[PDB]
């Protein structure tokens, strides 16, 4: 969502999000670092192709044609420069000139040193408490985004980790149709479609980058939770990692984990969908967690088996029509977990990524809330690892990522919503070590 420089009436009125970098002659002189060679302000490139019929409300939702309902001029940086103002480097590059190559390694959380485990956890909690230096977050839709006077932007500061939650919520929220209207729910800009894996990849990349700037530790990397153990229990659910069960309320996190102190954001859906407002930075309840806890559906009371990862990784097509949660022989739909691990669709089956979510039977098992549980990071870095193994084995075959008629938000050239600057699914559909500056220390079945 948007840089605090662009959360102004001037930027919103002119639809131009092109903040200065180093304005030495005065304001406006170095938009996108044009004075240096770093980039230029220019038109926003948005997807123009058709989406599936499932969404009938074109013209009504600000996530259509993202980000054009807010801005149509943005930064484009040259070469390997990057950033909302071209002030940083593309993933994998560092140095003032973005010419020094960088590669970090994401390891299994359970292989980290006791000092690195403590570090990761203190880093997360610091993320949860630290104001995000760049991004501010909308509380109203674009109709209302400049306040009743048209001069008060409807934005709040938000923490580094609450922004990670908020974007995920904003990618998934119902489309508001009007007070007394039933908000429209057959849309998902980050799930149930091919953009799933690329959306969550960029989601995790942005957190990692943010936590690197927060810690001032360029080599900081996100660990992963290997959940394909077929375990009855959640082996990262201990007071030195993520937190174990609270002995006083079995659905809460142990008071001897700092994650028992976290307060979630974005759980007031009925406010959002009846008033036409957005999730803001006011937190409320505590995390709920209850691994293997949903007695009603035994299918989600055990984590994915190792052979699930093995099997989904032999599904050789990235996706298949209708490019939705009912797609068969789709690796994307399989690892997401609406298909069984062989690729066979079943409306009754939940597997791999979705099974891991529902196994927590709590905040992490609800789509609008789940990043509130920090297991989400590790659940999703492991997912991105699986993805990144698939990109390795099938030579990053993007030919199956459909250029048109996917669910709205999931066509290849769609700017993943609501990431800023605009970034398409294509820019993520690359092998991580040589294109994104990170790699996974990880061993697969056979
Ligand atoms: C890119 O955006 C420009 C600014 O529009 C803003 O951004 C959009 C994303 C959207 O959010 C919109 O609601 C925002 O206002 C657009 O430039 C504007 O274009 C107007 C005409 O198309 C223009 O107007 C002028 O002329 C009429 C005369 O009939 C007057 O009524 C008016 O007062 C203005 O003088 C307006 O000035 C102009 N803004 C500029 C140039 O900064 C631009 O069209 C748009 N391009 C796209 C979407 O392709
Ligand atoms: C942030 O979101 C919360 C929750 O959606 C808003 O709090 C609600 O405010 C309305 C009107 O005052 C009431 O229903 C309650 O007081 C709140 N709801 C709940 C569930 O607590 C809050 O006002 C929002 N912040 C802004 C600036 O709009
Ligand atoms: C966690 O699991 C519990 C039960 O195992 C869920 O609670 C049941 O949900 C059904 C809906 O299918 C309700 O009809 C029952 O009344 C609930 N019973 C009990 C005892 O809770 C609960 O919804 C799950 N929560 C999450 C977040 O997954
Ligand atoms: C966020 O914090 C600033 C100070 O950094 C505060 O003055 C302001 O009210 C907030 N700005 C926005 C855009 O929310
Ligand atoms: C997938 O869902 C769409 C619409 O819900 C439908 O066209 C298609 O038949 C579904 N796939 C099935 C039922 O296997
Ligand atoms: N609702 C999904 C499971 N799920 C839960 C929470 C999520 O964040 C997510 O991405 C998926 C399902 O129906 O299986
Ligand atoms: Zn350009
Ligand atoms: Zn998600
Ligand atoms: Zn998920």
């Amino acid at each position: 969502q948007f840089p605090r420089q662009c959360a102004t009436v001037e930027a919103l009125r002119s639809g131009m999000c092109c903040p200065d970098l180093s304005p030495v002659s005065g304001p406006g002189t170095d938009r996108c670092g044009s004075s240096s060679g770093r980039g230029r302000c220019e038109a926003v490139t948005a997807d123009s192709r058709p989406h599936s019929p499932q969404y009938p409300h074109d013209g009504r939702d600000d996530r259509e044609v993202w980000p054009l309902r807010f801005f149509n001029r943005t930064c484009h940086c040259n070469g390997n420069f990057s950033g909302h103002n071209c002030g940083t480097c593309r993933p994998g590059w560092r140095g003032a000139a973005c010419d020094q190559r960088v590669l970090i390694v994401r390891r299994n959380l359970l292989d980290l040193s006791k000092e690195e485990k403590n570090h990761f956890v203190r880093a997360l909690d610091m993320a949860k408490r630290t104001t995000h230096p760049l991004f501010v977050i909308a509380t109203r839709r674009s109709e209302e985004i400049l306040g009743p006077d048209g001069n008060t932007p409807q934005f709040e500061n938000i923490s580094i980790y609450n922004y990670f939650v908020w974007t995920h919520y904003y990618s998934v929220k119902k489309t508001f149709l009007g007070v007394g209207q039933e908000s429209f729910g057959e849309v998902d800009f980050s799930h149930e479609g091919p953009a799933f894996l690329t959306w969550h990849r960029y989601h995790l990349l942005r957190l990692e980058k943010d936590m690197q700037e927060m810690l001032q530790e360029p080599s900081f990397s996100l660990p992963y939770w290997n959940f394909a153990t077929g375990k009855n229990v959640c082996d990262i659910c201990t007071d030195d990692l993520m937190g174990s069960r609270s002995n006083f309320d079995s659905t809460l996190i142990s008071p001897n984990s700092v994650f028992s102190q976290w307060r979630v954001v974005c759980d007031s859906l009925e406010d959002y969908d009846t008033l036409g407002t957005l999730c803001n930075s006011t937190e409320d309840g505590p995390i709920r967690r209850n691994p293997a806890g949903n007695v009603a559906r035994p299918m989600v009371q055990r984590l994915p088996e190792p052979q699930d990862v093995a099997q989904c990784l032999e599904v050789g097509l990235f996706d298949t029509p209708p490019f939705y949660s009912n797609s068969t022989n789709s690796f994307r739909n399989t690892v997401e977990g609406y298909s069984d691990p062989t690729g066979k669709y079943d409306p009754a089956v939940r597997s791999l990524h979705n099974l891991a979510h529902l196994f927590l039977n709590g905040t992490g098992g609800q789509t609008h809330l789940s990043p509130n549980d920090p297991i989400f990071v590790l659940l999703h870095t492991f997912t991105d690892a699986v993805f990144d193994e698939w990109l390795r084995r099938y030579n990053a075959d993007i030919s199956t990522f459909p250029l048109e008629n996917a669910p709205i938000g999931h066509n290849r050239q769609y700017n993943m919503v609501p990431f800023w600057p605009p970034v398409t699914n294509t820019e993520m559909f690359v092998t991580a070590p040589d294109n994104l500056g990170y790699t996974y220390e990880i061993q697969w079945p056979s």
